[PDB]
Order: C-alpha cells, then sequence, then structure tokens
C-alpha cells in the first residue's frame, strides 16, 4: 500500500517527480494493478513510456507501453478489468484516473487531470492523487496541444514505489 513515483525527462532531459497517493481503501483491485505497472514486477510496466497524449487545461494521458499510441497497454490481470466502482470524482486537478474504451476496458492506460473534469464522473475510475510534483505535471501539460500531440518525448524514465 505504498505511494508510487514516476521520474520524467523531456526529450531525456530531467523534468523532476510526481508522487501518487493511491486510494487502496476504495478502489483496491484498480490501485495495485497500477502499483505494479509502476514496480514493473510482473516483467512490464511504465518504465520507459512516454505521454502519448497531452491536452491543455485538461489532462495528460499515458501508460500505453505495448503501442506508445493509445491504442494498447494491458493490465496485471489481463487483456482488459472491470470498473471497480465510480465512487471518486474528478473533482480536482491532480488526479489519477483510467483510461478506457468504454465501460470495463481498463488496462494500463491513465490520465493525470489538471483541471476539474465532473463529465468524465461515472465513465473513468478515480484511483489515486498527486501529492507532490504538481509542478512537473503542470510542465508536461506544457507540452501538450488541442490536438493532444506532445511537442517533445515526455518520459516514465523511472517508475516504482515510494
Ligand atoms: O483521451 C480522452 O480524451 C478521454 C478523456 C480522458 C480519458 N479519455
Amino acid at each position: 500500500m505504498s505511494n508510487v513515483f514516476f521520474d520524467i525527462t523531456k526529450n531525456g532531459a530531467p523534468l523532476g517527480t510526481i508522487k501518487f497517493k493511491l486510494f487502496d481503501d476504495v478502489v483496491p483491485k484498480t490501485a495495485a494493478n497500477f502499483r505494479a505497472l509502476c514496480t514493473g514486477e510482473k516483467g512490464f510496466g511504465y518504465a520507459g513510456s512516454h505521454f502519448h497524449r497531452v491536452i491543455p487545461d485538461f489532462m495528460l494521458q499515458g501508460g500505453d507501453f505495448t503501442a506508445g499510441n493509445g491504442t494498447g497497454g494491458k493490465s496485471i490481470y489481463g487483456a482488459k478489468f472491470a470498473d471497480e466502482n465510480f465512487q471518486l470524482k474528478h473533482n480536482k486537478p491532480g488526479l489519477l484516473s483510467m483510461a478506457n474504451a468504454g465501460p470495463n476496458t481498463n488496462g494500463s492506460q491513465f490520465f493525470i487531470t489538471t483541471v476539474v473534469t465532473s463529465w468524465l464522473d461515472g465513465k473513468h475510475v478515480v484511483f489515486g492523487e498527486v501529492i507532490d510534483g504538481m509542478n512537473v505535471v503542470k510542465a508536461i501539460e506544457a507540452e501538450g496541444s488541442g490536438s493532444g500531440k506532445p511537442r517533445s518525448r515526455i518520459e516514465i524514465a523511472k517508475c516504482g514505489v515510494c
């Protein structure tokens, strides 16, 4: 039940570290998946992956470590897993939430919000929150574009539990 972190680089240059708390008491399965993808314990995970879709004033999206473009990724349970619950709302910036392709299609892709996104409530499972490094989140956000195409390669150079 440890917190997790990402060390971020921009075109290979260190940008800083983002630390997160996961809500295991509410969404234990979803939190465990993300934690294990941070440690890399199953032989795959977020290390070396990048943020493929970044939209300023909305969110930063990553986690596709199989295809790097929004079409891939996988969970520690299989290709996909069910929406655990929608108890937690997208009620502030800095929340971790699962990206998906409709109901019960969670894999490894996730997003970090940069604004309140209440319209996503009931559609995406919220499972964690930034506890340090919101300045790094804002730096990544600044590399986005309206289409979501990033202006630079924003990589999770290292990740794990802390
Ligand atoms: O990528 C998108 O735009 C939607 C909204 C956040 C998660 N999936």
